[PDB]
């Protein structure tokens, strides 16, 4: 067995302290080990992101604009969680694809069947006015050409919507498929437990203070780094069994999930962080029909 | 006579401490009082900007890419000034219009007859590589539609060229001609002595540290402010005769010019700032054929 003792898991890209040469044969290995793993991946990251905003007092009263939301099964869990905590939020889920019917019939959630373009962003901005907007983006076109176009749309979402915070899908183009350098918004590169086995995807979390918008350039050298750091994390780290983690499941992803879940607010009072997390995890797995 | 005593002049937009309601009849008033006033306006601002970079030690060894440079008569003065000071710089002047022949025959200056587009910016970036670039932009299309397009090109100049510093033309669209909010690079809003009598134009000066790029949103309310602050400056301030300014010419613009010129480096040693400035001014006016 692949055992180890860890203090904490890597929460952000910058914390990864090692790298490995990407082995293309990794692409043929089992990408997922749990049913509905993708909904689980998104649920944890967005619960993490949103709980942070709650902590900073910027969630209550906001309209969450989620673009690239369908099917959005896991989003029903997020909505219930904050709704039950007393936080007042409106959800606007937009995708050209159809949403899970469990999202219908909630006055606080508006489903829109539309593929957004810059012009539409303008109309909804005029229509949301004057609410404070929190943007979540998971749009998907993939070539490096596709990625750049998605990233370009994500930056236009921020400039038109002008949100108070944002969570954006972020996967650096592969160095061997580099086209040109580009800019992404400045934010924390939140790592994702339960991401596919060798995925290099993370989420970019940002909070917008003032009327400024800070971007950061991404080059091929950065692309080389992303590949090696993420490859090291996926191949080595995520395959570890953290034996000094007293929890029903000690695999790295559960250890990593534990640290995100420990930041979530509940109505129920618990005697230990371990009890709250076990509760939230049980709750999350039951909702998603994960054994 | 319109007399007053002033400590210093307003160097940046933010310093303007008063405003006036824009009177449209001002548009019919004499816009210029000196021959070649436009070359003088550009010369002082760019001498100011470039001397600053020298002070920060980022000028020597740079390639100055000036887009919207023709005719560029005043640019010959700038080139000579730094060339004579021993600073090593290469100039690349690009405009679809033709440059003043006084700029020909200098190995350190390359004239390009081209209207730049994003693609061309890419090729020159590949060709300038690996020199450090200082961008100066004075491109001109004007409707608010024209402005936005120019500003959009200016931001693409920065993202493709990725300069160490930049000076950009900046005039906020008039509130009564507002189209949409937009972003401009963050920088100092340098005010311009000898600008047309009622011009609301200034120059945006920026220095790029790290791999980040900070932008700032401009709204109609900002547009209302620009109009009133600039109107107050043009109508009231610039019409002042600073009587406690011991200088051959006490009009506000000369007082303002004095503060920019006092920051310029010379080979000749002077006993007082007043002597250096008088020298630089005499020199500048003689070069431009201004009496
Ligand atoms: C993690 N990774 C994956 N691939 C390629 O990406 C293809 C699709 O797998 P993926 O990258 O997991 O898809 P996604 O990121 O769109 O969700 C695989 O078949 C590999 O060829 C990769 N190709 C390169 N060059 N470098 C990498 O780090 C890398
Ligand atoms: C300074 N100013 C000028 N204009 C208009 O701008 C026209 C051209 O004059 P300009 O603004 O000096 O041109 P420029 O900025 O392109 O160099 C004038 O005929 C006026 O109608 C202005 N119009 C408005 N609404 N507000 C202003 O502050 C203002
Ligand atoms: N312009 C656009 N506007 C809206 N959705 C977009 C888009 N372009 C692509 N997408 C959507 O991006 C999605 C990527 S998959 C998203 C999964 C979803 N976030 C979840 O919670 O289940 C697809 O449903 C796709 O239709
Ligand atoms: N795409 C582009 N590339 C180059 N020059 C441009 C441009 N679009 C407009 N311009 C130029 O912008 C200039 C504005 S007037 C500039 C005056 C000049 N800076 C001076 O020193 O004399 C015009 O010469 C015009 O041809």
């Amino acid at each position: 067995m692949d055992v180890v003792s860890l203090d904490k898991p890597f929460m952000y890209f910058e914390e990864i302290d090692n790298e490995l040469d990407y082995e293309p044969e990794s692409a043929n290995e089992v990408a997922k080990k749990l049913p509905y793993q993708g909904q689980l991946k998104l649920l944890l990251g967005e619960l993490f992101f949103l709980s942070k905003l709650q902590r900073h007092g910027i969630l209550d009263g906001a309209t969450v604009v989620y673009i690239g939301s369908a099917p959005g099964t896991h989003i029903r869990y997020l909505r219930d969680h904050f709704y039950n905590l007393g936080v007042i939020i409106k959800w606007m889920l937009i995708d050209g694809r159809h949403h899970d019917p469990i999202l219908n019939g909630l006055r606080d959630v508006t489903l829109v069947t539309r593929f957004v373009d810059e012009e539409y962003l303008r109309s909804i901005k005029k229509q949301l006015h004057p609410s404070k907007i929190i943007l979540i983006s998971d749009v998907r076109s993939p070539s490096t050409a596709d990625l750049l176009s998605n990233y370009a749309l994500q930056n236009v979402m921020i400039s038109i919507l002008n949100p108070v915070a944002s969570s954006l899908k972020w996967r650096c183009p592969f160095p061997d498929q580099w086209i040109k350098d580009f800019y992404i918004p400045h934010g924390n590169k939140m790592l994702q437990p339960f991401a596919p086995s060798y995925s290099a995807e993370m989420r970019l979390l940002s909070i917008y203070t003032g009327e400024n918008m800070r971007l950061t350039r991404v080059t091929k050298s950065d692309a080389v780094n992303y590949e090696k750091k993420m490859y090291y994390l996926n191949k080595i780290v995520r395959n570890k069994v953290v034996v000094n983690f007293d929890y029903p499941n000690q695999e790295y992803d559960y250890f990593h999930m534990y640290f995100m879940l420990r930041t979530v607010y509940c109505n129920k009072t618990f005697p230990t962080t371990k009890a709250k997390v076990l509760f939230l995890q049980q709750s999350i797995f039951r909702f998603l029909n994960i054994p």
